[PDB]
């Protein structure tokens, strides 16, 4: 595809053209989206928007959009005010889906910390360092297979590498048999792709997929309750929180959170990273000339640039005012990481994709504090190893078409990215 000029700011977007409540807005290209958030940061840093109407979802009240880095950081660090209960997407959750989506991410402390403590050891730096060889093995073989399977030197990066790598890693951590990885992939994509006609627009399919992955979780849990294995599902069924085992719905919700969180966002970080190296070849050249020296900053700049999670939602527990804006107890609040990560008052040259950027206190893993991404160290490893394997096996891998972008307010997804190599 065409490259662009690195450092170019987005087009001006008049504030009257911005409709965060319309699915059509989220189909526009990233230049327009980035320009819209730049206009909000400048002219309306806290503003109120209707909730997008999705067939079968509960619309409910609209939300206050926090677009400034400092406000997203403030909300994240004050959970006694900005609660993660009852949901962390904007749209209200049906009582039927609460059975499958009531994990620790929609809970406050103390119960959130008790739940997180069941699995946190498995994601600490020493424990993930052990997973590193498996990441290396899977990434090496996926890229080798891309080359063996495609003598025409053309393939889809998403289906051949970015998707399978994080999926295989988290499924093995969970104890899921390899035969079932494609069902997990499909379920993940329906749950986080709803509203995109290429994935699912029918709510019956969304509820069927939810029910099926919940039933799958429950059967695997029952098996592990009979026969322990060295995996996260056995951890879940063996835990006790003050002498009480987790309920079937708590187990199903934990399993679904871990599986979905563990593959989709990393997949999109890799695809956006390859697209950026394609658009800014100077950065590829710099990184390839010193891979290990630049990898720390390069991986962080890929996450800042991609912002794979566009926003997370909070709910006020009390009246507050910020920047002169009075917000009421019970109001929804949306935290726009995609905007915080272009905030001109926090980042020098925010429109420059600079793989040497340092410091880089981006909010791609959230604003910090109680819910800080459990998998951040694992994600950074998977990204660094995927790019090292591309450098080694197909260093000129480059996108040949513009991405097919996922239609989503929540996930900065790429459905397909055709690439070519020498
Ligand atoms: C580049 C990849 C990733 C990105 C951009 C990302 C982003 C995020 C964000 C924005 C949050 C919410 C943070 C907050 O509310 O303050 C989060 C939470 C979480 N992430 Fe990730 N994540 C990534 C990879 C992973 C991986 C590989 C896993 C492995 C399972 C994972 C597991 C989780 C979990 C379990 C939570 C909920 C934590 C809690 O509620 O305490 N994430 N992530
Ligand atoms: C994309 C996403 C969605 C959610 C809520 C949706 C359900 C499936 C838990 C939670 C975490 C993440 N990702 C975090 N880390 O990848
Ligand atoms: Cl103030």
């Amino acid at each position: 595809i065409a490259t662009r000029v690195n450092g170019t700011p987005p087009p001006e977007v008049p504030i009257a053209d911005i409709e965060l409540g319309s699915l059509d807005f989220w189909a526009l290209d990233d230049d327009v989206r980035d320009g819209a958030f730049a206009t909000l940061r400048r002219e309306a840093p806290i503003s109120f928007w209707p909730t997008i109407e999705l067939p079968g979802f509960v619309t409910g009240n609209g939300h206050w959009a926090l677009t400034k880095y400092d406000d997203v950081f403030y909300a994240s660090r004050h959970p006694d005010i900005f609660s993660s209960y009852p949901n962390i997407t904007i749209n209200d959750q049906t009582p039927e889906l609460a059975e499958y989506f009531g994990s620790m991410i929609v809970l406050d402390d103390p119960r959130h910390q008790r739940l997180r403590s069941i699995v946190s050891r498995a994601f600490t730096p020493k424990v993930v360092a052990r997973i590193e060889a498996a990441v290396r093995d899977r990434a090496h073989r996926l890229v080798s297979s891309m080359i063996a399977n495609n003598p025409d030197r053309q393939a889809d990066l998403v289906s051949e590498l970015a998707g399978p790598l994080p999926l295989q890693i988290i499924c093995d951590m969970m104890g899921i048999p390899k035969a079932d990885h494609q069902r997990i992939f499909h379920w993940t994509n329906v749950i986080l792709g709803f509203g995109d006609p290429d994935l699912a627009t029918d709510f019956d399919e969304f509820m069927q997929v939810s029910a099926d992955i919940g039933a799958y979780a429950t059967a695997l849990a029952e098996d592990r309750r009979v026969n322990h294995h060295d995996d996260l599902t056995s951890s879940l069924v063996e835990a006790e929180v003050d002498g009480e085992r987790l309920s079937s719905r708590e187990i199903a919700s934990f399993f679904i959170l871990l599986v979905v969180a563990g593959n989709e966002t990393t997949r999109n970080a890799i695809t956006h990273g390859v697209l950026a190296l394609s658009r800014y070849p100077e950065q590829r050249d710099r990184w390839w000339s010193d891979f290990d020296g630049l990898a720390p900053t390069a991986v962080e700049e890929i996450v800042r640039w991609a912002s794979p999670v566009v926003y997370m939602r909070r709910t006020l527990t009390q009246d507050i005012e910020l920047r002169g804006t009075k917000m009421a107890a019970g109001d929804k609040v949306s935290l726009w990481y995609c905007s915080a990560n272009r905030d001109e008052s926090k980042f020098a040259d925010p429109w420059t994709f600079d793989l040497a950027r340092n410091p880089n206190p981006h909010l791609g893993f959230g604003g910090g504090g109680a819910h800080f991404c459990l998998g951040a160290n694992l994600a950074r490893r998977e990204i660094r190893v995927a790019f090292d394997e591309l450098r080694r096996q197909m260093p000129d891998v480059v996108a040949t078409e513009e991405p097919a972008r996922l239609l989503s307010q929540f996930i900065h997804g790429i459905k397909t990215l055709p690439v070519t190599w020498s």
